[PDB]
């Protein structure tokens, strides 16, 4: 089968304007208007407001294309819109072909008869989603309560696009994925899947083929499964009748090289190569498809305090270190593989087991799931429903089930995908008071019947789980299932309160923090708006009372500041500490609490929000805290009623021997505690390592600390405790003494020592890839923390600045 | 009967020390230790911590006194401890006399036999309440959950003394009221009461006498009721038998001059003068006792949304403008009539209908209730139980009923006292989760049986009401009964949220604010602690996260400041605005809501807290906002989706005619849609006066306003609205133009005009009694706001300063 793809440039105009302007085909209306200069950068200042009219208008896209006489020879031609932003009417040579209800799925159309030779005309009328949805809600028996934007629920589109806590109202339409014209003769591989049927010292496997035959024809399927070198090969023959045929073909892989997530093994991926072909030897459809071999179990077994909730890949239980993933741009077609690659490798090296693809953005581009596959980053896939009362009439349930079929059928092969999730927050929402005392949980049947059944039907390999918080009697309970901890941010509770949360799996929690100055500067329109509570700063904070929350949190541990640059450093470290102090505690429980998923990995535009990496892909400082908090092997401190209580954590398949040091030094002076001999941390477990009573501690002159050494020279982790908020600590300004070695042409090695306790030193260098940063430096220790700068020159990396809570600097 | 009173100086020492030091008799241990120089001022800095040992020690007080041969002639001598701080053993001439369990009642003891002529020795062993209570709790079948300090509950003492949200842990012991030796021959008036039996164009009344006769003897009672030309006089004669005799003597008062609260009438008080008299003509006991003549009804009648909760004095329903009253010092004997007089006259002139004597301090000194009587300030009297699980065994219930009898018997006569209340917050507490998941509501029987019955027994004149929040299903409901709104402060919700609270009576709500600088300076120990989040500033804020709340609220409407002095002005106006915006809204409902009681009128020590007048009696600025919010006749503004909605409120018995002005001016320019109509506000009611569509408003350059003129074209109230937080208002710095007339010797009259909108101008003058300030001044208006300074000279009143949010120049 041959593919003429209609990607490239199209012409487009408002439903009723005269001019046809130029447009790009994986596109948005907004993009094309930006490119033609017709509307300002919505991401800048208060331009969101300027551009609300786009949303309200209907739109027409049109391409003219040239088709051969050769090409019409193909006995069937179907037109395939890989993705399309919701509501559309699509005409070919001035004749209808179908509506589209849906952004999240492919739409395919039979056109052989309507096609003519030479020039052709494809016309796509894109309806204002605002207008279309508010009609659909007006027509509906009841009124349904969303959030910001209620009628959102009545259509199948990216729920964030109408505005969120961290997104803006850029409700874009557009042909948001490839448009292919496909021509084929006799038959076509329709789907291919390679489920592991059951596993052991040897691996049993099926190959599930859908095939759509038009004539009743003899066919040969021939395949080769390959790891590095081809492990297996086979040919088979069928004589099948016209229609959709399905086959499960068993086969065996001896000594299977088994997929594991990062840190618990290797990311072995088999490749399947399969050619459908004719009786005459002529190939009809090929398909490469990659897959892994792995068990997944969602261990849900009762105990004292409630019920477990733990992932078990290949029978090893992994604590899920992670973060919630959200669309990387408000206009989706600008995200390039470059971008996904950068955010995901940054996750990898921060030490991330898992990403929850949050059910309010989208089902991702294949590039996302195929990197997650390679990098060992398991994913928690939500079905795209979030924080609202959805419709639940038959007409709708069919649309939903139709999409669920497609989505699963697409993503099934990715060994990274570890769970299917029904929704975000709805069961919690109805069970709590938000959206009222209604008897009908509006949407329940989607979560209860529709989805579990389509999941059970098409994918035995993975657990379905009906809701993003679904912890027992009160869906957010700490006894059963997973938990969303918004006590801390949204309720205002001090972030130390994460210590009193013992939920079986924290799938959501976070703290806000404004981006790096560079990023800030790109969206503020003036230097007069560069102050913490400016119109443009609060306007770029879509959380109801976000800035005053940030300012609250800063004011827990710190002296308030009116200085913009101080505020940024201070607020961003608070973010680190909130995340740190939570992440550390959940890990200290280990399998009582078998998971921590940070509430924001990325941003979809330049905004003050929970994200640990901003829209322009510039690491918040909290990223380095999160790397630290995820260190595969780690020591944490944790109070208990006037007695401190250190911990030891292995996220590794092998027991660890190594020395710890306690202490309780002053900010100058020298320790008041016991250096320890060898300690063991057993494989894949948290262990209590030490106690240390403190019934006469000088809270404002002293601080308890811990350092962890592996069997070699090396510092592998450290940690500290303070007994009073930083602002009251009689903490002398330190002086730090750094120097810079060069290990390989662009790799460097940074050496630091400090007199007194210096805190959160901030290594600034325009394009560096720091292995660690925003660091505490203790008296009596010298630190060798490596980096690189594949940008700057050998003498110019000594134009490196650095700052901290308490400083003077030297060399 | 003759009274030798043992007030004066006593000797005292720790249970086991050798030195006897000097002491004062209405006293505290702490006081006497302070006075002897043995311990620092607990109110200064972090001295609270220094003085915790006092609490733990047992104490001995001793007086030696001289008694005549003439005095023993009296056939019965009883010793009367008017008040004593809890747990004591009391010896006379080295022989026991009784324990005391109770601070809140008089203790009386028969001593004629134990007395000797000449020198005598009274010895009072005062037990450490800390030690005594924790014993009592340890002995108890179950553990009971208080708050800060749990075992608090097992004793009868001032619950605040063990520390609160705004108080510190100064758990003082001491002989806290007068000690009288009483000698009498034959009989004594034991109690006297003058209940109004029923009322009308004429007034029917009883006189209830208890009398304790020792011999069976003929007696004459003779009385004169006086208004104060004596309206009535009478003599009666009885021949009664030994024991406690009781009599209800009916009489009638023609055309009674009727007590009303301030604003709704006159505070007429009759005086009763009654002499119990022998057969010879010799007086045995006199009683002077004051009383009022008034109905009180607590209207609790169902309607659409829930059930009313409205006070009706003499059939007129009064909206209770008010505040919660709490003990005026941590050590009670220092409060002098001077102090009560100052705090209560300041309440009067702020325009206060009511004070709730909060059930965690004490039953007040007679001076409090007799001023409340004179000044027309109705009181809501709590029985002293607050925010805890109290014991409910027989042994305890008897102690409780014994105290309730005494308390009521004492306070019954005061026409100010308008309600008896069971507790503070307990029904709410058990119904909510705090101390929750207990089947036994741990003091219910106190609230359900004990107290209502003793109230019903001894006082038909007043409603009993079982709990300080006692709604319906959920005791804090807005549908029924009264309500405590801690959404705003304690939950963190923006103070604009008071607009969405429609509770039938708001008995509690508040916002914190640090005191005046002068006051601050008295307790801070250094100028280095004079910054908003210093150790000593947070230490003098006993609310868990008080400072960071304050800083959150400031950061709602304003730019944060690192400056101590700014912070004070800004935070204190926030307090005004929180209180204002609530008080105004509750009044706009009028009898749907029927009451607003501010959470803090006063302080018991120098502290950052809700109080509207600080420990040293220096008005917070919010006092002037509260006066403004209480203006008997008033116009308020109140948003509605897309349109503003002005209101009109009469707390007066007569309809009001007068002109209002709308507007929507810029901060300079006076422009839009000046709509300048007459209007009527009917007597004792809220009425909607105007609407005003806010179509296309410049939120950052403009502000809607209202002014109210009486028939004389005098300004009597004004009000304003803003559409964005002050910090973003393009608001020019104003310049004000003031000058000072003299009305009478020490009275003055201050004239102001301003170019642009000046906000919250701050009239500073060392001893002035401002009739208004912290005032907004509009463009085209000249203000004559009167004051006085009975301290300074007329030419020295022109050493008056002033400041505001925006002030380039003055005069
Ligand atoms: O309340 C905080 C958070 O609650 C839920 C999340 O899915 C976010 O949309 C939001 O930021
Ligand atoms: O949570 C705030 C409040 O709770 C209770 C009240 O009686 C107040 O004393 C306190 O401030």
């Amino acid at each position: 089968m041959e593919i003429l793809k209609l990607d490239g440039e199209w012409e487009f105009k408002a439903v009723k304007d005269k001019k046809w302007r130029k447009a790009k085909v994986p596109g948005c209306v907004h993009l094309d208007l930006m490119e033609n200069g017709l509307i300002p950068d919505p991401f800048v200042g208060e331009n969101e407001l300027e551009v609300q009219w786009v949303e309200k208008e209907d739109w027409i896209y049109r391409k003219k294309f040239q088709v051969g006489k050769e090409f019409l020879k193909y006995s069937s031609i179907y037109l395939e819109f890989e993705g399309i932003d919701t509501f559309s009417e699509i005409y070919l040579n001035g004749k209808k072909i179908g509506e589209t209800d849906n952004m999240f799925i492919a739409w395919e159309f039979n056109v052989k008869d309507l096609l003519v030779e030479g020039e052709n005309e494809l016309e796509v009328r894109l309806f204002s989603p605002s207008k279309v949805l508010e009609e659909r809600a007006k027509n509906y028996p009841y009124k349904l309560h969303g959030g910001d934007y209620s009628p959102r629920v009545f259509g199948r589109k990216a729920q964030y696009s109408f505005g969120w806590d961290w997104g803006p109202r850029l409700a874009t339409s557009g042909i948001w994925k490839s448009v292919k014209l496909k021509g084929w003769n006799k038959a076509r591989l329709l789907d291919v899947w390679v489920p592991v049927r059951s596993l052991g010292e040897n691996a049993q496997i099926n190959i599930e083929l859908d095939i759509e035959l038009q004539e009743s024809i003899p066919v040969d399927v021939a395949f080769r499964i390959s790891h590095k070198k081809p492990v297996l090969e086979q040919r088979l023959r069928f004589t099948l009748p016209e229609g959709r045929v399905f086959l499960k073909i068993p086969l065996t892989i001896k000594n299977p090289k088994l997929w594991f997530p990062r840190g618990y093994g290797e990311q072995n991926l088999y490749t399947l190569q399969l050619v459908l072909l004719d009786e005459k030897g002529e190939v009809l459809d090929k398909v490469e498809e990659r897959f892994g071999i792995r068990k997944v179990e969602l261990f849900t077994q009762e105990d004292n305090k409630g019920e477990s909730f733990v992932f078990k890949i290949n029978n090893i239980p992994v604590f899920a270190k992670g973060a919630n993933w959200i669309p990387a741009d408000s206009f989706l077609p600008r995200i390039k593989e470059e971008d996904y690659r950068l955010l995901l490798i940054r996750a990898k090296e921060a030490g991330v087991n898992m990403l929850r693809v949050w059910g309010g953005g989208i089902y991702e581009n294949d590039i996302f799931y195929e990197l997650c596959d390679e990098l060992g980053i398991m994913v928690w896939q939500d079905f795209m429903f979030a924080c609202a009362e959805y419709p639940d009439d038959e007409n709708f349930l069919n649309d939903v089930q139709k999409e669920a079929e497609f989505v699963i059928k697409r993503l099934r092969n990715h060994p990274s995908i570890v769970l299917w999730c029904g929704n975000n927050c709805n069961h919690w929402g109805y069970y709590a008071k938000w959206w009222g005392e209604r008897e009908k949980f509006w949407g329940e049947e989607i979560y209860s019947r529709v989805l579990p059944d389509v999941c059970a039907r098409l994918d035995l390999t993975r657990p379905y789980w009906p809701s993003s918080p679904y912890g027992g009697k009160d869906p957010n309970s700490q006894e059963v299932g997973d938990r969303h901890n918004w006590e801390v941010w949204h309720g205002w509770i001090d972030f130390n309160g994460y210590l009193k949360d013992n939920g079986r799996f924290i799938s959501e929690f976070g703290m806000q923090a404004p981006p790096v100055a560079e990023t800030i500067r790109k969206f503020i329109t003036s230097e007069k708006e560069y102050y913490p509570q400016s119109r443009e700063m609060e306007f770029h904070n879509k959380a109801r009372e976000g800035t005053e929350r940030i300012i609250r949190y800063i004011a827990g541990h710190f002296k308030i500041t009116e200085d913009m640059n101080e505020y940024i450093y201070l607020s961003q470290i608070i973010q680190g500490l909130a995340l740190k102090t939570g992440i550390e505690h959940w890990r200290n429980n280990k399998f009582h609490t078998s998971g921590s998923l940070i509430w924001q990995w990325n941003d979809c535009w330049p905004v003050v929000s929970w994200s640990i990496i901003d829209y322009y892909k510039k690491l918040k400082p909290s990223y380095y805290f999160v790397k630290r908090a995820f260190r595969d092997i780690k020591v944490n401190i944790e109070p208990r009623n006037g007695k401190l209580l250190v911990f030891g954590v292995n996220d590794t398949l092998e027991k660890f021997y190594g020395k710890i040091e306690y202490a309780i030094s002053t900010f100058r002076g020298k320790r008041r505690g016991k250096k320890e001999v060898d300690i063991e941390i057993p494989a894949n477990s948290s262990v209590i390592l030490g106690e240390f009573n403190l019934e006469d501690v000088d809270k404002f002159k002293e601080f308890f600390y811990v350092q962890l050494y592996n069997e070699k020279d090396e510092l592998i982790d450290q940690n500290e405790y303070f007994f009073a908020p930083f602002r009251h600590l009689e903490l002398p300004n330190a002086v730090v003494v750094y120097s810079v070695k060069e290990i390989e042409e662009n790799s460097y090695l940074l050496n630091i020592e400090s007199d007194f306790l210096a805190l959160w030193v901030s290594l600034k260098l325009e394009n560096a890839e720091w292995e660690d940063n925003f660091v505490n430096i203790y008296p009596k220790t010298k630190y060798s923390i490596r980096f690189k700068a594949p940008y700057t020159l050998k003498e110019v990396e000594s134009k490196l600045k650095l700052e901290g809570y308490n400083l003077k600097k030297v060399i």
